[PDB]
Order: structure tokens, then sequence, then C-alpha cells
């Protein structure tokens, strides 16, 4: 498939890479980019050879905002009738893990894109913010929901009311990102993390991702019941027997389940 | 209005300041102070010229506890019949943002007051704790609820079972506060943050605050739906058009919505 | 009672210690150990002289995993019919506080054991991970539920998909543990913390623990109502009068409630 706003590749075995490529717009999220990222991610999710997906931007910007030239003329009814941002919501239904590799600006919709991914690997140059209020709006893709759950009320209120950014260091300290690495090492780290995930059991990876997502949907008691049911069900798989037998036999597992 | 336990002022444009002023009691929260803070905050919320509110104590204490001389004689039925602490609950219904500027002791009800605010700016001298257990009670104003949500179970259990305090540094590290600054810079930082918020769109500020509060009331899926509806509705406002147009025209926005 | 996988003691006044003792297995959690820890904890909970419980392993391992030799042959129906891990769930019903004192490896079920406790005191040597995916399974004792609630999605996804460990330092930074101390000081710190808790009001300790646990079961509004009811009820106790009177009289309280 040919894309106009992104570049896709398979840079290492088992990993699909989606690189945002609107450099004139600092990778601002527009409607085309939304559809193209969703399409690419769905193709990677359907590809048996791929175990994990990486989303990244440029050295300068993961994504600096949603595209404001596109949003300025929007009305409430048009936003609702077009189901605006629903493509990004659909991205949360991809079953394989998605690793955001964030360099430079991840602002507004770009911060929200990083937060909707499963892991975030941040360059030391990464800056995370929700400056929607400065434009007379509020976040619409989880900047008030996923951010608050990750970093707490006091930091979420500061970001979303003042427009300030967090540095990568601060973001890691308060739970927004998985890891920080030097900027020159960002893509290598993200590809290595993604390949490690891709070498793991496929059904176990899906189960982990599903269960962590479910942690935000239920009270703890019900989440524990959900996780316990998922755990029992893993014992139905070939990969469970192989993984545990390999451990006990001090050898590498050969996972085969789809 | 004349107050007996607080001092109110408008120190910079767009900002209302509430300073707790019971120095003999280290600003312990009594019934009078509760009613006076609520009254002052409601007046600032109704004042069109004000965009944000700051609550602060003295250099020595934001508030060291609820007033124990007042609580010692309390019975369960009197506490329930008087709706004790309901004024502080009402403070959560103020629509404009509230910034807590915390120096020195914020203990017990004082820590809870900081946590019920939207942002917390802490002096490096700030100390946060919930020593209710040492008095034979437990927190009654969110010291087990807002604290746990901010800092996690292990730190909340430590504070509320052992009576220890967190330093400002520790509090920031685990998500209890928005920012730390040197003690001499605390009021300047809080007033600057509050004025920045007051320069933002009024309906967008209310929407941000409401949506972040809603993050603690719903599972993520339903919170995302709530936030998406709020986002669509912002496109109904003059401030959205002005904010986005100003961005695109590389100029300062002139927000006008009430 | 004689135990085969643990050693129990009363090392300081008011504290019951449970030491995991399967050194050949690095304290891996098997069925026997589960039942023995539950039994010991229930005995300490019923002992009027005990105010807090400490669970610890060896210098090398708090617990390195669930016992894989035992799980390798498990089927989904046998896991469900045996109510596997239900003993650990029952441990959450112990009313007195439980302090995990973690040195060295706390992996898999061992990390989950630390997270199900109320406080975690970590040696600087502590390592926390959920490497279940490497065995073809997922966590079944809260490694996707309690971990996510403590540290956030990005870190929980990293741990549970990549199998990496957090250092004690990292774990404290993101909210997984209460305190870090040098390895040589771990048991002293944990016993001192536990004795401090044991010197507090018994009903107030139970109420604190219950309310913090309830923070994960309800939306904030309902959690605040729960906590407010619990607070009113504390004024029914002798310990509340004694604790507050002692404060006001600048003396040590003599708590007596059971
Ligand atoms: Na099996
Ligand atoms: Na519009
Ligand atoms: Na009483």
């Amino acid at each position: 498939t040919t894309y106009t706003t992104i570049a896709t590749s398979r840079p290492v075995a088992g990993v699909g890479l989606i690189r945002l490529d609107r450099p004139d717009a600092l990778n601002a999220l527009n409607q085309t980019l939304e559809a193209e990222v969703l399409d690419a991610a769905r193709d990677f999710d359907a590809d048996l050879e791929i175990g994990a997906i990486v989303v990244t931007g440029s050295e300068r910007a993961f994504a600096a905002g949603a595209d404001i030239a596109e949003m300025v003329t929007l009305t409430p009814h048009q936003a609702r009738e077009r189901n605006l941002l629903s493509g990004w919501d659909s991205l949360t239904q991809v079953r394989k893990p998605i690793v955001a590799a964030v360099a430079g600006y991840a602002l507004g919709g770009g911060c929200e894109l990083a937060m909707l991914c499963d892991l975030v690997i941040a360059a030391d140059t990464a800056r995370f913010g929700q400056p929607e209020i400065t434009l007379g709006i509020l976040p619409g893709l989880g900047g008030t929901q996923r951010l608050t759950r990750a970093v707490g009320k006091a930091k979420a209120m500061d970001l979303c009311l003042t427009g300030r950014s967090l540095t990568a260091e601060e973001a890691e300290r308060v739970g927004l990102v998985s890891r920080i690495v030097p900027a020159a090492d960002l893509l290598d780290e993200a590809l290595a993390v993604a390949q490690r995930i891709a070498r793991m059991s496929r059904p176990a990876g899906r189960a982990v991702k599903d269960a962590i997502n479910e942690a935000f949907e239920r009270p703890l008691s019900a989440g524990m019941r959900y996780e316990r049911d998922a755990f029992y069900a893993m014992f139905d798989t070939h990969d469970q027997t192989e993984g545990m037998t390999a451990f006990l036999e001090k050898r590498t597992p050969e996972f085969t389940d789809r």
C-alpha cells in the first residue's frame, strides 16, 4: 500500500514500523494520517510474521498536535457526525503490542497518541504536553483521561490548564513513559524492545495486553477475577507447556501458538 | 466581607488569593475556617474578573491538621447530623481552577485540603502527611481516597498507618504535587501559574477541570466517551475559533467567552 | 504449629514475622507455602498481642516466581477446580496490616505477593518483575491489576511484555514500594515500621487499611462517602478520645481498644 503521510517498513524480524512523515507540519495528526496509521497497524496485526508494532515520528517531533488548520473550521455537529478521532479509538483494538518511540515534541494529539500505545520509549529530548486549552479547547483523545490515570491529578491539571510540557525525565518519574534513552539510541531501543516482545508467546502477549487494558475498566475485585480467568485459560495453550518445560530444562523455548 | 480566620485579596490581575490565618493554631482547619474558605471561594467563582483561585497558609504551615480541640468531644451522631466536612466537599464544586500553594506543614486535613485543590505548588519546605491514626481516627476528607489515587497503595498505607510525612521532593516524585519550587519563590510561582490559567479560555478551563475530575468517576471507556462529548462541544464556542485562528495567524488570542 | 516451607517468630513486641524458607527454590511460591503463609497470618491476626505482620524471604530472594515444577503440568480445568491462588486471595482478608520486607528477587508470584501486602519496604538490592510471559502465561495474582494501579500502564506493559525487572530505586520512584533502605538495614526497618503500626490504635489501623483498599473498588465520589462514614464511626471509640486528649495534653496516648 502507498501512503501519503506515513512510511512503513519491517526493519528487524518480527517488527512492523510506522513512521509519521508530515515534516512540514511537525507530524501534526490530520484525518489522512489517522486513517493511514490505522490501516498500517491493522495490516501488521493481520501479518503472522509480525509480533509487535512501533510507531515513531522524526528526531524533531513524534507529533506536535492535532492539525489545527483542519480543526479550526469544525463545528460540534460535524465533529460528532464524522465520528472525529474514532480511527485513533480503533487503534486501541489492535491485538499485538504497540510501542511508541517518542523523540522531540509529543504535544496535544501527539501526547495522546503516545498514551494510547502500550509502551512508551522516550528520547531524553522528548517533551510531553496537552496545550489544547491555549487553543480554546480541551483534549479529546485521552489527554484528560489516560494522562490523569498515568501521572495523577496534580500533574494532569498542571499540564492541561497551563499548557506546560514535561521533560522525558519528568514524564518517566511520574509514570507516563516506560523508559528513557539518549536520543541517538531511541530507534535502536524501541526496535530491540519490540523484537523482544515479538519473540514472546503470541497468545500470552495478547492476554497480557488485554488484562492490563482491563485494569482501567473494572474495580480491583472484578479485575482480579478477570485476570484469574485469563490465567487459568493460558494452561490450555501449547506455549504454556513449552515455556515452562524450557525453563525447567534450562533451554530456549520454541513458541509456536498463533 | 470581613473574615476571622482567613485573609483574602486580589494580588495580581485575574487571581483571587485565600490565605489561611490562624497562626496560633498553625492554620488548623476548624468549622469557622471551613465556612470562610468556602464563602471566599464562592465569591471568587462568581466574580467575572477572576480566572483562578490560590489557597495558601503561612511560611510555617499550609495547615497542620484539622482542629483537634474542636474534634475531641465529637460523637458519631453529632458528626453525621452536622454533616461535618461538607463545606470542604462543597469546595470541590467551585468551577474555576484552584491552585494550592503549600509551604511547611500540610498534615491531616491540611494535606487533604491540598489534594482537593486542582494543582499543588509545593515549597521545598513542604511536608505532607496523614497522621490521623496517631489520634485514634482515620482521614475523613480524602486522605485514604485522593492520596491513594495520587501516590499508590504502598505510599498511602505507609503514610496513613505510620504517620510519617513525605518531603516535597518525595511528594512530587510519586504524583502528589504539580511542581516544587524554593520556599522564597512559592507565592510568586503560584500567582504566576494562577494568572496563566486566568489568561486562558474560561469555558475551556472549566471543561478541562470537569473532565480531569471525571477521570476518577468512570471506567476508562466511559471516561473517553465523556471527554469526546466535551471535546465536540468546545467547537460551539467563540474561544475555540479565536484560539485556533490566533495560532494559525501567529498572534495572541483575545478570549472573550464567560 | 510446625511448618515445612516457612519460619515464624515474634522478634519484637507486637510483631509477627513470617519468613519464606525454600532456599533451594529461591522461595518460589508453591501450594504448601501458600497454605502455610495463610495459616500463619490468620494465627497472627487472631493473636491479641500482635498489631502488625511482616512477610520476608532471604537476602537473595523474597520469592523468585511461583513454583514452575508444580505449574508445568496444570490444565485449565484443574486450575479452576482447585481454586488455584485462592489462598493468596484469602490473605487479603487479614485485618491487621501486613508489611512486605523485600530483599533480592521479587519476581512473578513473588512480586505479586509484595503488591498484595499493605506496605513494601525494599532493600536497595530488590528487583521486581513479572516475567510470566517468558513462560507462555500471564500474571494470575495481580501482576496485571495491582501493578498497573501502582506504576501506570507504560511501566506495567513494559514489565509484563518484556520480562524486565525494576530496581528498588525505580520501583520506589513510580509508586510500587513504600520505602527503600540499604540491604543490611532491611529487617530492622521493617520490624521498626511494623512495631510503630502495632503501637497505633487497633480499630483505627483496621479502618485505615479497609478504606485504602476500598479506594480501588469505587469511583471517587462513592469512596469519599465510604470514608466519611468510616470517619464518623471512629468517634464511637475510646481510642479516638484518648488519642486526641493525649495530643492536647502533650502526653503519650494509652490505646486500649481491641
Ligand atoms: Na497445560
Ligand atoms: Na467552531
Ligand atoms: Na467521641
